[PDB]
């Protein structure tokens, strides 16, 4: 079409996640800070949400993978592990069209099976619980590594694969997504039945080979996992080049909309031409991912939406959280007018963030939506994706008790009153202690809410004897006049007063200021939401 037609209750696949591998054998391990880099989200780090491995034929190094294991599992991502050889005494060799190459020994296939059971528990000894495994790695291009043709693996994964316990079972991971190594998985229930995810890696595949209508056919509750690749290439110091890196958006587009992948997986992360550099920062190629990665988070579904609006446009969507996300590919010479069209779901403003030439994730002024429908500008040879709050939902728990803990010493502006620190106990750099009888201040500017409502908002202070009483402002209205402080009996005992106010879902302000009597030493501020059904009497 022209209209991008966003269909938000035309629901897709569940997105498991974005990430890439981590390979102390062969490129070393992953520093510390590029752990964070990695698999933390926010600023300046790519979001990533899946950590591939390596299942080492000499299980004397398994130690190796443990340290970026743990810590990303802790940052909230999903692990899996791929094997490329098994064990030696496992392997033999024989001739393969006229190359010496390896398979697994017919004998050797239950042990072969416990040797990857081994590992799963391994690792479960050391605090990493894999989400899954795979069989081999791409065993249709094994020159280097062990091939399985295609009935060996179907026999291994009906006599052997589900004898595999403590994790998920992950097959073929074929070098090019061909569909003769995965199909007779699919055709035998029995081999189906322990399977667990189907992974492909993706080198050299047309976009019409991402389709897999059998899958579609026969699969249902396996997941559909893109395990590897890179691209456009592995070319030396290529990773900043543009406008080539817009490549790796467009790929990525194409395995969510072509061949409805629940998750992309990059080879090496780090690398010269992987999405961070040698030097720990975050290329071009990395950007790209992070349109994807860091808005589209585990347990998001896709989105019907239109393709491809115009000749070097492509849309696609995914919704989660509330949240709508578009990611949106102009891999054309000119700049270009889009509009997009919310169906079946609404919002009244748009968020985006952009990447291009001169850009790494900027942002743009919030441009809005009338009858669920907003035009953008996307720049040549660029990508941007957008987010917005759909209307009418919720989803909650505990929950929020969030906790948003605002200090009182620093990102605030005083009136007659200063910073210190002889009272020991209090969070952050200090404390503010109010000088006048009356009208000293503090006023926060910055309180940041996800929603409209009551808030509860809790004043850390102390307070050696007197009763101290405040007047209160939010948003430039006193909500309480002369709210009274009750002693902590110390300078250096620390007490709490909860009060209830009210506060939009963007920037509010909260004033308090002396009326008389002085006030207490104020050490920070922390306002939470109130759930709907509680407001307690
Ligand atoms: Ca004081
Ligand atoms: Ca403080």
């Amino acid at each position: 079409a022209s209209d991008a037609n966003i269909n938000l209750s035309s629901e897709k696949q569940l997105i498991k996640g974005f990430g890439g591998i981590n390979h102390p054998a062969w490129i070393g391990d992953l520093t510390a800070a590029q752990r964070e880099t990695a698999f933390g989200n926010g600023q300046n780090q790519l979001g990533f949400s899946i950590l591939r491995i390596y299942v080492d034929d000499n299980r004397n190094n398994w130690y190796r993978e443990v340290a970026t294991a743990k810590r990303a599992i802790e940052q909230g991502a999903l692990v899996f592990a791929s094997p490329w050889n098994p064990p030696s005494d496992m392997v033999e060799t024989f001739n393969r069209n006229g190359a010496s190459a390896k398979r697994l020994k017919y004998d050797k296939y239950a042990a072969y099976a416990q040797h990857l059971n081994d590992f799963v528990t391994f690792m479960k000894n050391n605090g990493v619980d894999l989400y899954a495994i795979s069989v081999q790695n791409e065993p249709d291009y094994a020159h280097d590594w062990t091939w399985w043709t295609p009935q060996e693996i179907l026999r291994f994964m009906k006599e052997n694969a589900g004898s595999i316990q403590g994790t998920r079972v992950m097959a073929p991971e074929s070098f090019q997504y061909l569909k003769n190594i995965s199909d007779p998985i699919l055709n035998d229930p029995q081999a189906l039945a322990n399977m667990d995810i189907l992974g492909a890696h993706t080198y050299g595949t047309q976009i019409k080979d991402f389709a897999y209508p059998l899958f579609k056919q026969k699969g249902a509750g396996k997941e559909l996992w893109m395990t590897e690749v890179y691209v456009p290439n592995s070319d030396n110091n290529s990773a900043d080049r543009w406008p080539e890196a817009l490549d790796v958006s467009y790929h990525m587009h194409n395995a969510m909309v072509e061949g409805d992948f629940q998750a992309y997986v990059w080879w090496y992360i780090r690398r010269q031409y992987g999405p961070m550099k040698e030097d720990g920062t975050i290329s071009k190629r990395g950007y790209n991912m992070a349109h994807f990665s860091k808005f589209v988070r585990p347990g998001y579904v896709r989105v019907d939406a239109t393709k491809n609006p115009d000749t070097n446009t492509y849309v696609s969507a995914y919704k989660g959280d509330n949240k709508v996300v578009i990611v949106a590919i102009n891999r054309g010479t000119s700049a270009a007018s889009q509009r997009f069209v919310l169906q079946n779901g609404n919002a009244s403003t748009v968020s985006s963030y952009v990447t291009d030439s001169s850009r790494n994730l900027a942002s743009l002024a919030p441009i809005n939506v009338s009858n669920g429908a907003f035009t953008a500008q996307l720049p040549a040879q660029s990508v941007t994706t957008f987010v917005a709050n759909l209307s009418g939902g919720n989803s909650g728990g505990g929950n929020v008790n969030t906790g948003t803990t605002y200090e009182a010493e620093t990102g605030t502006t005083l009136t007659d009153a200063v910073v210190e620190t002889l009272y020991p106990g209090y969070t952050g750099s200090g404390y503010v202690n109010f000088n006048a009888y009356t009208n000293s201040a503090i006023e926060w500017n910055a309180i940041n809410n996800m929603t409209t409502g009551t808030k509860n908002v809790k004043f850390r202070y102390a307070l050696e004897s007197g009763t101290r009483n405040l007047d209160i402002y939010v948003n430039g209205t006193k909500v309480l006049s002369n709210e009274p402080f009750t002693e902590t009996g110390s300078w250096s005992t620390w007490g709490e007063k909860t009060i209830q106010v009210a506060m939009n879902s963007g920037v509010n302000t909260l004033r308090i200021v002396t009326t008389g009597t002085e006030g207490p030493n104020m050490d920070n501020i922390t306002v939470t939401a109130s759930a709907k059904g509680e407001l307690n009497s």
